């Protein structure tokens, strides 16, 4: 049977719940996970990249801040087609990776956080501020944020709140240079998230001024899961990362094995 | 909504209207344009390449000869789908570039010719089976579009029944390939792209200038001799080699400068 | 007209019928064939690789063992679409290549050029699901079979999956069994199935594919007395290869650099 | 005259004194500095890499912790040979870079520390035979330079008879390597570079902070606790991973921007 | 015996004497010569690049303008050490290449491999046919010896029309006399011209391969007009030397005693990093 | 102290003593050894490559034929300088590798690691041959005269008795040779030669049949040429002109077949 052409970009929000885990998680990612992944999807993924996150900003924990990276894939076909479950060689994936990313608590003496894997079209659906901005305009502090409204909130009500109450605050702030948004493709993998936005600042201070201070003017919604914006449960209904314009980890082009420092 | 699988090869005819503009145009192309472009389309363009024009031959001006390069993309989706208009980072594009390329004049402008095609030539009209072992080719790539009010079928018939037979008869001409331009993509004015190979510039001249003198001048003619079309507006062209070092998705490593 | 999105993996079973041809065939492949091929299909083939064969095992000749390599392509469109026949530069492909590969005999008869198209993902996972590269090196025995003319395809299929595979499953020396139906509609390949069957090494391969298969009964359509009961190089081709190849050509080729 | 074969490894400790500067400094490093650097030294530098620092650990400020990266070069000739001062194209360098790194304060500064070493560690004092299969390392690279008028041999003795044994005794520390700085190349004030491995940040702290409390404070001390040297001036450091994707001569493909 | 560490940069001035030869010469260069060269010297050459020439400017012929490219190598050892004459695989080097480049006149049977008692490529690169133009292969230190104008210029200051020129004073002319003329008469004209943004120069290492050239300069302009204004118009002011081989600057015999090329800041042909075989257009 | 500039090419003759070891040895070579090696010497080795051996020819065992590969390094400094013994990260090298290569039984064969100058010292046949002249079957062979045998006398035998047989044979298209640098690492080998043929049959006709004309020297360790103890005093491999495993330029990690 045919395979459908389904160009998509996906984002995974990779946390690191303790600095003591960073070396181990980073090693698995760069030494094990890259070669396993490329081995599987080289023929139908056109780009595979990691964007390490900037240091977590003040109150970043309230936004489900991914303390390791964003992982980005560009797919030509849906990875969740059941026919794609079969692979010659399966990923080497230690259970400890779930500990390091916070999906399960360590057995030593934290509630677990879900694996958030959001599929999107390759092109942003909404361009809400900063159209025409070029790389010549300067370095961006790019705050990539995904949200999913809690169970029993009408999705249209959530959409309307996002674009009529939240985005306008972003748009008004001179500190914010770009707002982009796309609806999550929920039909692919059942992701609980509903929207991905990217919101650019000059720097962390700008991010804080708008995303913490300006957002205080918002009414607390009846569905709120925390007292302040985003009013959503960290790492379950909101995840995020702030990243640079460029990454050296463009894996299909740049990987040459796990060469170690001398 | 879905995106349609739409594999295409596109050609842009990049001119440089004065030699004094050459260093500047070339810098923008290789230092600024390449990375902006790869940044946008890496996930859905499988090949992005520049083929620098050979030196403009005698009377090449009459063929809308592109004095910088051919720019070639291979697309998996239509770049003109309205959804593709939104981009995080827009290309750095000074108005000067349009001057250097001649889109805005010294004197009327020359249009930006961006012709979409299928990935595979639709007509193999001469030299089927030529291999790279048969020798270096002087590859003359030419696009033409019939003027306002000329019936496209009459234009087509002229091309394939009058023009091509002359190329077929010349032993200087080793290859003739053609495709109809995909007009549905971007409203390109051009109607056909052809590639016509010779051994060298003299061969090109013998066939495209002298042998073509035998053609009768069409009633729609916009200049006195073949291609009888308005240079840079209804005909563009470049002669290029078989190989380019500028296969950009594979070969680019940043703008490293000479020591 | 439209071009259909048709993602596929293809395998070509490349023999070298005499050791004296190896340097010539190998030169053509790596010096001439690679750049011609990349030139043609770079924009719509996402992977192009060669997997050199391990040394032919005992009785490998009975399995149509390809003594040069497997050639693997991953396609986005069908290469057999007639619109794809046209190309600016044709491949430099002297008939000597078909002599070296055994398509044209020395002067028994020629062996067919076996070019099998498949889905990109294996259709059946029959043993060893979950195996990772960490579980160790594999002797990967890739085999394609085509039932003889006049054998009902469903009958052949039933034989393969009801009789042959259970023997593979029974053998601890066999760590993986994968299979896909050949896409016959693309290019008319005579083969019906491609399987890949992993062992630890040649001795394991032999114990199962030769000794354990003696328990099979000889089918009425047999073209040889022992499994695979099919005509070597005509109705069965194979190769044993490693997990990794350096010849991942769209990523790794830098021209024909010669040893000093 | 001849050029001397002088294979060396150098390290630069690159700080970022405020998070608000990170995006600008990183952009300059990766968009501008890389191609300028490669342009100049490609023919005589065999490796050029950046190792981004792990998040500054607690009390890391007292160790002159570089909050951006280590920059590492492998040289075939001395970059301080006066004949190498001449360059067709000079590096693009906004003054602001010195602010971002803390060399000059925002309108006292910290010096630019650029230490040359042999390509191979001179002393292997703990963990000989450790391979990459034994696990991920928290690699703490530290350079120290004894203050004005402290006898170098007395400093050395202190380092190797008092400091290193604490490292050798700590199970949390898996590796100790050291080389003397080549002071004759560029006047670097540093005297030693050590690299000291741990499993993680907490191990680092246990050893470099807690265990070192047993040391007697030297009479030359510039701060109360180990390393007893002035942060950023007489001691700099960074903790880095075993691997970097920024192996610049092999891996750089231009400043491709996120979509 | 030891091999001496001898880091050097070399330049070859590659002409193409007729446009009809261009496709053939360019094919040999990119299809045949690249892989042969990399195969031989990958272990001791750290950079190997081609910088295609800008279109020959007006009066460029009087400057020995290389109408194909500059070929540039960076060496760690001298390619002229006699021990380096031995090579497992020799360059495929038809005589046609010397025809296309102007080293020898057109003749029958020049598709033949070049002849030599030693190596064909090493002999091809010492070509000095009385009837053609010699093969100019100049060794230099890796770093310019003199920085005469434009110190501190960055790539941010703009695109350069880089005119690279080599000169060799005729037989009989005192080298010190020539040097003084160059640096006290010629260079000051370049220095005085606002159109000229950079002047760099090095002495040719003559001890390596007996190259006839004595100096390599690189002189930058904004463009072809600026080059012309300075190298043709401003240079009319110079008095003609008694040793002159032509009436106007550089007063040297084109292609024999002066060669040159104008090139861009960047080339895509950085061959050790960027070559992926001779992929042909579709 | 200074490091000396010492450009060299080295060869290692890598055997595989049983086909059942091949998948494991090859995995180790390509998955573990490559990155460990590059991690150590990237800054001072300009080339690192493997040339997989052609299938062992008849009587190849008498030439210490390497059934896995030749490993080639080009060094800028001597790897045997004791200062280079120190490495931050050591290589992962289990004793199994020595079993697979035949250095130890499960006395075995020595590890043969020969340093040469980067350029062949002697060009004895086929000077001028280009790659356009055709594919070569390149027989690379290193020999070391037994204990007690005078080196000059061995040398004379090689260049005056053996080589002229190669020169006379039209099947042999190239003869190159260099003296092994014995000062670097104590290698017992004295010469490396490379001898080209069109193919295996040509190799055999010359190296087996034509060499029967040679008198058995008094120091002979086997009855026929090369008269040296296989794997101990003669090793070899036959290889192609090209290898895809040019490791510093071509390696992208251990990507596995799907
Ligand atoms: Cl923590
Ligand atoms: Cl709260
Ligand atoms: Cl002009
Ligand atoms: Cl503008
Ligand atoms: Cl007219
Ligand atoms: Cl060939
Ligand atoms: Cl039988
Ligand atoms: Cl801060
Ligand atoms: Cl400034
Ligand atoms: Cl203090
Ligand atoms: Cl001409
Ligand atoms: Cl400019
Ligand atoms: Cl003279
Ligand atoms: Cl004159
Ligand atoms: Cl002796
Ligand atoms: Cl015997």
């Amino acid at each position: 049977a045919d395979f459908k052409f389904e160009p998509m970009r996906s984002l995974i929000y990779v946390d690191c719940v303790s600095e003591d885990y960073r070396p181990k998680l980073q090693r698995w990612i760069y030494k094990v996970h890259i070669p396993d992944s490329i081995s599987q999807f080289e023929p139908y993924v056109t780009k595979y990249a990691f964007y390490p996150s900037f240091p977590i900003p003040p109150q970043g924990d309230r936004f489900g801040y991914a303390r390791m990276q964003l992982t980005e894939h560009h797919w030509l076909v849906s990875d969740l087609d059941p026919r794609l479950e079969i692979k010659a060689i399966a990923e080497t994936f230690p259970m400890d990776v779930l500990v390091w990313q916070g999906q399960i608590p360590a057995a030593a003496h934290a509630e677990g956080n879900p694996f958030i894997f959001a599929f999107l079209p390759m092109w942003w659906e909404k361009d809400l501020k900063g159209k025409g901005r070029t790389i010549e305009d300067g370095a961006n502090y790019r705050f990539n944020m995904t949200i999913g409204f809690p169970e029993g909130v009408d999705k249209a009500e959530g959409e309307k709140w996002l674009f009529e109450k939240v985005v306008p605050i972003l748009q008004a702030a001179p500190e914010c240079t770009r707002v982009l948004a796309s609806a999550v493709k929920k039909d692919i993998n059942g992701c609980v998230m509903d929207w991905v936005l990217e919101i650019w600042f000059e720097n962390q201070s700008g991010w804080y001024k708008v995303m913490v201070d300006d957002m205080k003017a918002l009414e607390k919604p009846s569905w709120a899961q925390q007292d302040a914006f985003a009013f959503l449960k960290p790492y379950h209904n909101v995840c995020s990362a702030a990243v640079a314009d460029y990454t050296p980890s463009n894996n299909l082009a740049n990987y040459r094995g796990y060469i170690t420092m001398r």
